[PDB]
């Protein structure tokens, strides 16, 4: 009932975790913006029409500064105002800490634009995400600490800004989640993997979901960092 | 769906937050113990009647170590299991009542936990929530013992959490900030005014905003030893 | 040394890792007080005569408030003061031992932090209790991390640093005569791939006793147990 | 003396905190590698004649690889072997390079950690020291990128030491507060009463506490993995 009618920006929706972020919101009445740094195809935009909610394709690169300005515009434009930012997220490790820096600026970028008209608004819930965690070396353990750190600091900071206009700001971290590769993998790197989460199991994707649309939809509760992670971050 | 028919032990649930929790619970389908320090009203008993769940009051002293192991056990007998403990003991005060009620919610906290972690580790499930005491007006030497707490069953809570994650069981803190109560209509602008100026959102809580966070909490697979404030701000 | 003419008040020092610890305190020139259940034998007064310490035998139960008092009372009567506490936590009768221990640094941290508030300085040192499944285990050493955190946060003002020191397995007489078959299922457990000693927790003990500036944390010394 | 005879290679040991180190470890009877960018002045070498040890000067930058890897084979040909390497940091101006100073001493950790594990593993013996930098008065910008490299100088430790357990080399972070320096006593007196008051000792930490340890980590067996605060309960 809280979510109706609103109007949710996911970033990243069209693929993992995102788009069952994407779905979870759509079951809620919610409006949806579906995003990718490629298209959104057809088929992705009819699994949508059967809710009754509209939604609206809006691809771009959230790590551009205006170009994440221009799609929070569109948005707007299509909708009538963002009430819920979703900021949804290689081998060598200098091409992973690339990666991080990345999606960090793409969270930077979509939060700054929207806080514009949602301080207008004096409305609005920014719900910043961590991306999943993979398989990484000692170096690439380093690296995702160390971007996930800035993430929350970047994120409290805005909480405090905002929160006399009534903007609700929080992150979510994941930790392992399962995939259809996890079924591939060797019964030998599973152990050693769950040997490192205390809950001794994988996540699903719908863990993220079901609390990421509690967030967007739970008045007074703000600049909270919440890990979903069997206890991996402990 | 996912509370339905599951089994709630709420302590100090015949008012208040804790109240609030029971009915969102009872709306979930859970069926729920309201407990209280001394004993449960026919006419508490009666405003549960049509949640078509079962209700079972249990009344004793969570601070005794043997009334918070007989609590639980008339629990499982009653109910069947206890599935989700929820921590919330404790009830114009001086300063000494007030560390007596602060010692109260870690005593129970700590001793209701120790309890019902034997059937939960035994069935390898579970879920266990601290709520830490509403916050309200203090001083200087109140904020200090609530600090000096609230760090305590934190610490517990991490603790814990850590110890039983690899039994399949949850343990996570919920930390109130100023919340509306049946007394705030009363209080003066002026206090009122003053007391709005330090919370960043410039509002008070809702007892039914913490009990959604914590029916949420109590079914939300996966997530442990987590420390979440609802307090518009306050605790930033 | 940081530690020579310090008065160390060490809970269950009559055997095991609370007897290791009373030998580090003693070999760093602290003056210290024995401290059981039971009376303290004259052999065990006797082999710490010749460290050129003060050595202060007192008996009783921590368990309980007032005699927990009276402990520290009666060290403070004898010794300077009490400038470092040290509270060591060696069916039903499992719960029972746990239960005492853990009442018995609540006690004892109380009764001692009067003195130490005034003076400006102190340091307690809990333990938790050796490694090798209870609710009662996860509960208790979860509550001694939980009251340790709270009590440096109310006394770090007054300069008294509280720490909390959470041991593996360690080797002992129950350890060496067992099945060479569970020790090799007991050792792959641990990530070092051996046990520890009592002599490490005691090292460990003695250093954060002298060592300023240094309160709230949990260490574990437990060969990666718990990473 | 646990130290003693043992081979120490302390980074960025000519001046400050790491100079400390290598002080004490010498007062323990150990061998000592001074390092730093620029060379060793012979100055600086005759501190350390007096007491009885083999000190070696060895210069480099710790944050290319192949000089890490170097450096290290150079102690080892010196010294016969690194015992313990201690991985120290530290630094007035900007903010441009406050980040480049933490990125240069973070890598530094990570070239000179994977350089050392090699021979360690194969000796079967070993400890390694990370320290994340002392906390200094820090714009938010400061404070953002300080808490950056510090979580990262945390994952990279943890993820070492599980890596290295089993074959009996022990990896842990010392993690600094505020260091008493020359930066204290220009600072006005609303400046240091309004900075103790947020460390809840109420005090500045001195070079030395962190120095004792570092020692005391190097000689401390079965204890890994650990992050150990010496900050006055600042990170409580």
């Amino acid at each position: 009932m809280k979510l109706e009618h609103k109007n949710i920006f996911i970033t990243g929706s069209s693929r993992g975790i995102g788009l069952a972020i994407a779905h979870k919101f759509a079951q809620a009445g919610a409006n949806i913006v579906l995003n990718s740094r490629g298209a959104i195809s057809e088929e992705l935009l009819a699994e949508f029409s059967n809710y009754g909610i509209k939604v609206v394709p809006i691809s771009g690169d959230v790590s551009d500064f205006a170009d994440a300005k221009r799609m929070i515009d569109q948005a707007i434009a299509e909708l009538g105002s963002v009430d819920v930012l979703v900021n949804n997220a290689k081998m060598t490790e200098a091409d992973f800490e690339k990666v991080l820096k990345v999606n960090l600026t793409g969270a930077f970028n979509m939060t700054q634009s929207v806080l514009k008209p949602m301080m207008k608004a004096r409305e609005g819930a920014i719900i910043n995400m961590s991306s999943v965690v993979g398989l990484m070396g000692n170096i690439g353990q380093a690296n995702y600490a160390a971007s996930k750190a800035g993430l929350i600091g970047f994120t409290k900071s805005v909480a405090r800004e905002v929160a006399s206009r009534n903007i609700r700001v929080n992150v979510i971290a994941p930790g392992m989640i399962e995939s259809d590769m996890t079924a591939i993998l060797s019964d030998k790197i599973k152990e050693a993997t769950l040997a490192q989460i205390p809950m001794k199991e994988f996540g699903q994707a719908e863990q993220v979901a079901d609390l990421t649309v509690f967030l967007a939809g739970q008045d007074y509760l703000t600049g909270q960092v919440i890990a979903i992670d069997g206890g991996l971050s402990m």
